[PDB]
């Protein structure tokens, strides 16, 4: 699924991340522009063989089971798969573990270098929330 920025949004905050951890809905909807563009099919393979998957890129080294990241970690206890779902629940209960891990939203890398700093309220500007 390919969700409006005003949809995804109001999905993000249902599941509880406006303000998660002090991150204003803003970032949330700012990074996941730029990491998939709202796309929650996105696939991207990494250099050391992990992949990063769906709304929110999270990564087959240390979050998600792909079964073919050897030695990797599956901290948010779910097939990578999962996170490919329109429903974004399994997406969304993830990043609150990555969120919570101790750098932050530096944990995107998308987030770090063009969302932090900016204006990110724009992102949820004109939206009925
Ligand atoms: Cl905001
Ligand atoms: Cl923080």
């Amino acid at each position: 699924k390919v969700f409006g920025r005003c949809e995804l949004a109001a999905a993000m905050k249902r599941h509880g991340l406006d303000n998660y951890r002090g991150y204003s809905l803003g970032n949330w909807v700012c990074a996941a522009k730029f990491e998939s563009n709202f796309n929650t099919q996105a696939t991207n393979r990494n250099t050391d063989g992990s992949t990063d998957y769906g709304i929110l890129q999270i990564n087959s080294r240390w979050w998600c089971n792909d079964g073919r990241t050897p030695g990797s970690r599956n901290l948010c206890n779910i097939p990578c798969s999962a996170l490919l779902s329109s429903d974004i629940t399994a997406s969304v209960n993830c990043a609150k573990k990555i969120v919570s891990d101790g750098n932050g939203m530096n944990a995107w890398v998308a987030w770090r270098n063009r969302c932090k700093g900016t204006d990110v309220q724009a992102w949820i500007r004109g939206c009925r929330l």
